[PDB]
This record gives C-alpha cells, structure tokens and sequence, in this order.
C-alpha cells in the first residue's frame, strides 16, 4: 500500500479497482473503482476531511472524478464523509433501508434507494449491489464488480486475523450466518474479497467470519 494524507493508504487490486484503509485509532476500508476518468467510491472514511483528501488524491493522482457513491450500511465508517460528497454533487445509491435509517437519524441521506439488487453503470463499468440479508448491520449490502471478480463485502465480513464479532448493536446476529451463506453461494469466483476492516483476502474470509459469528451464537446460548 501507498501511504497518503489524513491517516489514509491505498492498494491497487487491479487496473480499475483500488482499496483504501482510512485510520480514525481504528482503521476502516473502502474501494475506489475507476472507469473513463470517473470514479465510484464504496464507503467513505469516517468524516468529510478524510473524505476530501481521498477524493482529491483520486483526481490528482488517479485523474478520475468521483461521480458515484455507494455505502455498505448507515454507519460512520460508511457514510461519515457523505455530507461532503453531496457538496461535491456526487450521485449516490444505497439500500432503501440505509436511506430510511439515515433519514431517521438525521444523518446524510443517500440519494437513490434499491431494495433487492441494483446494477450501477459507472460510464459503462457495472457495479452490482445486492441486499442479501442482515448481518453486521440490519441494512448491510455487498458490492460485486463482475468484470474484476472483486467483492467488497463490507463490515459483515471480517479479515482472516479477526477473532471477535465486534459491535452488534445494529446487527441481526442470527441472520448474519445465513447472509454469509448466500454470499459464498453467490460469488464463488471472487478473486479478491474485501472486509470492513483489516486485510483483504479471498472467499475464505466468508467462512472464517461465519465461524466467528457462529462461535458468538454458540457462546451466548450455553
Ligand atoms: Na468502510
């Protein structure tokens, strides 16, 4: 990874897909997808400033203008810099459930809402968004890049070194493992599998995570 400003670093997984780690002392993940000098931002850092720096480096260093935004769910490590994006005039798409929780919380609201699946065309490149059930957040979705075989699973996925379930204040714990099943069943050809925090890996993150969730369900039923 390439270090940059505001506790932010970035790694390129392909010609068109980059994943970033934004530190706020917790590190959170997101993606930068680029096609024709246009970019999609999947999750924002925790606040506008980190988001501004990221959006600037994508222009400056990547020569791509951020025109699209898709959040994983309503948390700050997904929509924390949305306010600023909206000031940049960025178009956004989110699970309708994310939009409603965001309205109700007086949080920046994503623009267009879908309920099951959505395929956003970034000037031609497809960004497939799916809501497959509650997990880490009752509203969590996953974004799939069919052309790249890259899945950004978001916070419902843990990295290979994680051992804990984390914040379950907004989780649907018992749905979490069934949703991970649908994901494994749905994207068996994923080359890279990016989690909400930590290192990206492959589809093995789905099972490892399911293990943690099941261990949690097992531990609180004794
Ligand atoms: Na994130």
């Amino acid at each position: 990874s390439v270090k940059i400003s505001d506790d932010i670093s970035i790694t390129q997984l392909s010609d068109k897909v980059y994943t970033y780690v934004s530190l706020a002392m917790v590190p959170s993940n997101g993606m930068i997808v680029i096609n024709n000098h246009q970019a999609a931002l999947l999750d924002t850092p925790i606040n506008d400033a980190q988001t501004e720096t990221l959006v600037n480096w994508v222009a400056d260093s990547l020569h791509a203008k951020v025109t699209t935004f898709i959040p994983n769910h309503w948390h700050g490590d997904c929509i924390g810099g949305l306010g600023y994006l909206q000031k940049k005039g960025v178009q956004s798409y989110a699970n309708q459930m994310t939009i409603d929780l965001a309205k109700e919380k007086g949080l920046p609201v994503p623009e267009h809402g879908f309920t099951d699946s959505l395929t956003v065309s970034l000037d031609g490149m497809p960004l497939q968004c799916y809501y497959l059930g509650g997990g880490h957040a009752t509203d969590n979705i996953v974004v799939w890049l069919p052309t790249e075989n890259i899945l950004f699973g978001g916070c419902m996925l843990k990295d290979n070194q994680a051992t804990s379930i984390g914040n379950i204040s907004d989780a649907d714990v018992t749905a979490w493992p069934k949703t991970l099943d649908k994901v494994k069943a749905k994207f068996p050809s994923a080359r890279y599998v990016v989690p909400g925090h930590g290192d990206y890996g492959g589809t093995e993150l789905i099972e490892h995570t399911k293990q943690i969730v099941n261990q949690y369900i097992e531990s609180t039923s004794k």
